[PDB]
Parts: C-alpha cells; sequence; structure tokens
C-alpha cells in the first residue's frame, strides 16, 4: 500500500537511527524512533552546548512554513533531561510530509555523555498522547487522520547487524517481514505501548507484570528484586566500572525468557540477549538485561525482543501485534 517505509540503519554497536527532515528546505536529521517517548526534538541551531558541536542543528529562518512558538519547555528522559522550546514546522518521513509541533533544543549537556557518544541528533516519539509533554497527537494518529495513510499503526522490523537493515513501516502490515501468524495483546493502558503479560525468566518468575515495548532502548529490564533472584541463579559478574553484567556464553544450562499471554506465549532464547564481550572469542558474554525500578511490576522490551519478533503497533485497534520476523 501507499505504506510509507522508513529505513532504520544500524551503527557499529547495536542501536539504529532513521533519516528525518523538517521543513521546506528539508533539513535532514538522524533521529531515533522511540515508542517510549511521545515527543519530537531536534537540536536547534540556537544551541551551543558542546553536545550540539558535532551535531546536526535545525535552523528556522531557512524555511518558510516555520510557524513560531517559542513556548519554553523540557523533557526528562530516563537517561537525562533536555531544554528548549516548542516550534511548529514541516516534518517529513520520507514518502510522507506533514506540518508538526516539535521541540527546538537548546540546552542538552546532561543527556551527556551519551548525547555525543551516540550517532544521533533527535528523537521522534511513538507513544500515546498522554505520554507526551504538551499533549501532542502521535504523528501516525495524525496522518491516518488527514487520510494520508491507510490506518493508524506502525511496524518495527528488526534484523541483526552485519546482516541487514531495520525497517519502520507506517500504514500497514507487510508480510515481507514475518513468519507464522500474528498474535496480539491489548494495551493495559494508552500511555506507553504497555500490555499485561506473565513473565518467567527461566526459573524465577513474576505474574501479571506490566511490560512495554521500547524501540528506543537497547536493553531489557525488570525490577531489581526480580533480577537478583535470576542473576544469582546463573552466577553473573558485575564489574563496577563497566555498566553491564558479563557471563559465559556457552553456559551449559541456558534459560529462555518467557512472556505469557492468556493464550499466547512469547519466548526469548539466550542468544537474543547476549553478546560476546570481545569479539575474538565467545567465552564471556555481555547480557542485555538490567535492573531498573520503574514500578514494581514494570518491564521493558527493547531491540532484543524486536530483533526476534516483528512487532506491530495499532493505534485504533488499541493493541499490539507480535510475530516472528523473517530472519
Ligand atoms: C531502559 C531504561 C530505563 C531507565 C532509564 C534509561 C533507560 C534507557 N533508555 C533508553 O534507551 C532511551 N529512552 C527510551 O527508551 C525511552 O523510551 C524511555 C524509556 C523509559 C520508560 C520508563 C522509564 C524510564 C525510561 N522513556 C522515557 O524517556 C520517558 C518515559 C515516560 C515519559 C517521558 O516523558 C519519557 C521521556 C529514553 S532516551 C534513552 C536513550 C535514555
Amino acid at each position: 500500500s501507499e505504506n510509507d517505509v522508513i529505513e532504520l540503519d544500524d551503527v557499529a554497536n547495536l542501536m539504529f537511527y532513521g533519516e528525518g527532515e523538517v521543513g521546506d528546505n528539508h533539513q535532514k536529521f538522524m533521529l531515533i524512533f522511540d515508542t517510549g517517548s511521545a515527543n519530537l526534538w531536534v537540536p536547534s541551531k540556537k544551541c551551543n552546548s558542546i553536545g550540539c558541536s558535532t551535531k546536526h542543528l535545525y535552523d528556522s529562518s531557512k524555511s518558510k512554513s516555520y510557524e513560531k512558538d517559542g513556548t519554553k519547555v523540557e523533557i526528562t528522559y530516563g537517561s537525562g533531561t533536555v531544554r528548549g522550546f516548542f516550534s511548529k514546522d514541516l516534518v517529513t518521513l520520507g514518502y510522507l510530509s506533514l506540518p508538526y509541533k516539535f521541540i527546538e533544543v537548546t540546552d542538552t549537556d546532561d543527556l551527556e555523555p551519551l548525547y555525543t557518544a551516540a550517532e544521533f541528533d533527535g528523537i521522534l516519539g511513538l507513544g500515546w498522547k498522554d505520554l507526551s509533554i504538551g499533549s501532542i497527537d502521535p504523528i501516525v494518529v495524525e496522518l491516518k487522520n488527514q487520510n494520508k495513510i491507510d490506518q493508524a499503526l506502525f511496524t518495527f522490523y528488526l534484523p541483526v547487524h552485519d546482516k541487514h537493515s531495520g525497517y519502520l513501516t507506517i500504514g500497514g502490515i507487510e508480510e515481507k517481514f514475518y513468519e507464522g501468524e500474528l498474535t496480539y495483546e491489548k494495551l493495559n493502558h494508552d500511555l506507553f505501548w504497555q500490555v499485561d503479560l506473565d513473565v518467567n525468566f527461566g526459573k524465577t518468575s513474576m505474574e501479571k507484570a506490566n511490560v512495554i515495548v521500547d524501540s528506543g532502548t537497547s536493553t531489557i529490564t525488570a525490577p531489581t528484586s526480580f533480577i537478583n533472584k535470576f542473576f544469582k541463579d546463573l552466577n553473573v559478574i558485575k564489574v563496577p566500572f563497566l555498566p553491564f553484567y558479563i557471563t559465559t556464553c556457552n553456559n551449559k544450562d541456558m534459560p529462555t525468557l518467557e512472556f505469557k499471554s492468556a493464550n499466547n506465549t512469547y519466548t526469548l532464547e539466550p542468544e537474543y540477549y547476549m553478546e560476546p564481550l570481545l569479539d575474538i572469542d565467545d567465552t564471556l558474554c555481555m547480557l542485555y538485561i538490567l535492573p531498573v525500578d520503574i514500578d514494581k511490576n514494570t518491564f521493558i522490551l527493547g531491540d532484543p525482543f524486536m530483533r526476534k519478533y516483528f512487532t506491530v503497533f495499532d493505534y485504533d485497534k488499541e493493541s499490539i501485534g507480535f510475530a516472528v520476523a523473517k530472519n
């Protein structure tokens, strides 16, 4: 279908960006499509933070569809906070264009050390309205609306590394991406793309958790409590300075990660969470799991899942589809 296709391109590590232009002159920007935030921002030219130094900056004169706002405002992401001011210009996603409301970022340092360390300029959120600061209607909701796409949904198709290329699709399920039949889960709320699921990490488990599907992060997380029990099981090693738990890859005895719907069951093998350390030899591994304390029953599923499962987000259907991806 007229299904806009956005190419996610990954970068040495394992995080992906996508092209993004704002305005008549079509200034280009490496963003981050994220189902965890619900805003959009681009480091504005009127920024001078070191961060911005080596970064694509947005400049407004240059266009004339730039409508002015200047209302000052900020966002406090999990790993930092940003400051600037709303602006409204033309935001375009390859095939599709659109006049939208975004934040012109001025003061970063903070998202910092991060912000420079990462091959990215901005973030385009893909969450629900209530998750956004300033109550802004999720683009996809608001293309569907202007009837410029079939329906309100987006798909995240994820591959691997050397292998191939990520693919964000807006407006339709493309079977070119998955294997088997799709199963869905209905959102427990319209904030994040959160759904109710029963969760086992191998042996240690938690029932009726709140799980959410975060295209933005590259990790999988869970309440620390829940981890401790798990980590201790397979004797993991947390070296202070390094921020990841390491462990033997060939671990005779390798648990999978269970995610149970009433009548669906989603699993994640040990290979979809682990990474050699060290790139010469597969003795030690780095895990993609980390203890974070959002709530007491809140988990987060980032790339690691979507690498395996082609995922579908349906605004109207007020739900999310799951299915195994093509390779
Ligand atoms: C997984 C995790 C947990 C806690 C802190 C950081 C991270 C890693 N975050 C990431 O990889 C990236 N982000 C993401 O993946 C985002 O989806 C982030 C995920 C999240 C959800 C609930 C609690 C805390 C964080 N969410 C938010 O930042 C967030 C969530 C709710 C409201 C809101 O105004 C924001 C900005 C935000 S930018 C980022 C590059 C930091």
